[PDB]
């Protein structure tokens, strides 16, 4: 063992994890998005996303508030708090700062997207993308503020992280990705596209809230061989390519 | 009656039931999918979906949960069930095996289908295809496995059954087919592309829980003539083609 | 044991007992009952009967 | 058919009920008695008890008041109902008479019960059966007042009835037969004695609450062929000997 060509339990490893890295980036493979929510009570919404081709997640500005499945949630107050956050003084409601609304936000994507082909649509409260509909672009291309999340020098991720630390801050939410293809094949051509269609209906979804980021890190992440980046800047990941 | 080609109630009956049997098979029909989620108290949710072109259903692990409308569901309880699901002693849950969890799951067809463009994504409970993200394709086809629903020699559907007795058969799923289309013409050609993005926006969902399989097929698989087997292998549904 | 005796109860968490009640009366005659459910997860799927190594096995009765 | 000796099912048919009627009054065979409870809301409780050899119920004064499964028994106020029927003043009840109290008791043996071994203590609310227990003999022998059961003119059972229309008629209620034996077998002797001792335990005894009389009648006495006389004096049963 460890002295040779002849090592092929050492070579059948590297191969294994290099077959997984690539298959992935294969036209065959995943693609991941990922969106988590932070509240100020350090829990942790994620709402996953896994498709063949290209994959995304569209929320409203309700469904990302904070929501503890069994416990009392002051449901018809919290009712209210949207009123007034759709418009100025609509609600009745008897706090000033919802502490359901997220604070932070992060986007993640498996390493098998195209970085240029992100989209994302951050609206207001009512679901619009910039102000008005009649202004709007239903989109923005922001791949360049994504960072790569690194680990053993691979890239295992791409991570975008913004804050919502002020009272506006209220929104609704879509993001989109499509798969890696550097082929000159168009998966989306007359001979394929009925099988993009079919992705739409295969796509898998996953919600839960984690109380805390270490039990997101150590019970959804980690065991998954997930991405991810912490709230301290730590990435976590598998590197495979060409890896023990 | 019933003594020569005069007879044009006779000929008119039997053109009226051949030409919905057709029209469900033509482009301008629709194609139809259910998932039946079987529980250990006898109960049974349906989820369908209706479609032109192509149909697909896509649930998490905690969709296909029993839940029972207007009665205590365990509900903070259930939570931490899933919590333990998702990761193994992950949860703080009162019970070893949840009686929420389907037993069983039946997915149809509407004879509209063809069957070898049927694609089910069966995950795990944290919506992965098979095992990690990394080594998933994203589906698998598996038409051959559809039994043929038949009444009076006609095929009035397809049938996938299969059993979750285990206590490690904790799923997500997702299901997807196309309608038949012997034709030259793609649906999905540009001609008609955007078409089909509409078919998305207009298919229609259907989703119920009834107590028993007997008033599923008293009161939602016999009145609207569809079709259905039952766990005693019996079909059910309504042959057309050439009959009166 | 009575049936209703071995039927599930979870001490301090509900145990759907109304609909439980309508249950009982629906397996002591068919359709005697207004029961919510067509099985109830409260009924034994098993039964083990053990005895001490003291018993003389051919003086069990059941 | 019905013309000769040859008729073997006829015979057959008339063979199978006189072998019931006799196993039962075999030493091999059952002993059954019921208590029935009678409530002025009209439902009655009833105590079976079933065994070999000998049989009884014994019961207290708190077991023999209606309780309502699942619905409100005005708990509290029911516990001092009790202390007030204990001793006179001793409770602080907000009521004069309970209505969860029984108007009536009937006492119904199997017709393979000796009438002559049948006991009762009839005990006031703290299960003294006469003022005092330094004065108590511990049961009566009541068979002289049981009324035959009888259908076909055939004594389907035994009948002891009697109501508590007072104020203070408040009891404690224990009943017990011996199975026929006009053999000189002792049943009690020491090769059989532990065999006696092995029916306590074998015993059966079942027991519940029917809204109406007509409940009782129709779901409980008549299914299970079992005696019974009702409040119009009408006898329930099945003649078994020598019938077809």
């Amino acid at each position: 063992a460890g002295t040779s060509n002849r090592d092929f339990a050492g070579r059948e490893q590297r191969l294994f994890n290099s077959e997984q890295y690539n298959y992935n980036n294969s036209l065959n493979g995943e693609v991941s998005v990922w969106v988590y929510a932070y509240y100020s009570d350090g829990s942790v919404l994620v709402i996953n996303k896994n498709s063949q081709y290209k994959v995304g997640i569209s929320e409203t500005f309700k469904a990302l508030k904070e929501y503890r499945c069994g416990q009392h949630n002051d449901s018809y107050d919290e009712c209210e708090v949207n009123q007034s956050i759709y418009y100025p003084n609509g609600g009745d409601a008897r706090k000033f700062h919802s502490n359901a609304k997220p604070r932070a936000i992060q986007i993640i994507f498996s390493p098998s997207v195209n970085v240029r082909t992100i989209k994302m649509a951050k609206g207001n409260a009512v679901s619009v993308p910039d102000e008005y509909l009649q202004r709007s672009h239903p989109w923005e291309a922001t791949g360049i503020k994504y960072r790569k999340i690194k680990r053993d020098g691979e890239i295992v991720g791409y991570s975008h992280y913004f804050e919502l630390p002020h009272e506006y801050n209220s929104i609704s939410l879509a993001v989109s990705g499509v798969h890696k293809n550097p082929s000159s094949y168009n998966v989306g051509s007359a001979h394929n596209v009925m099988d993009v269609f079919q992705s739409c209906d295969l796509a898998l979804r996953f919600c839960n809230r984690y109380w805390a980021e270490l039990e997101l890190v150590n019970h959804y992440i980690s065991p998954n061989a997930y991405p991810y980046l912490d709230i301290n800047n730590h990435s976590y990941g598998v590197a495979l390519s060409n890896r023990q």
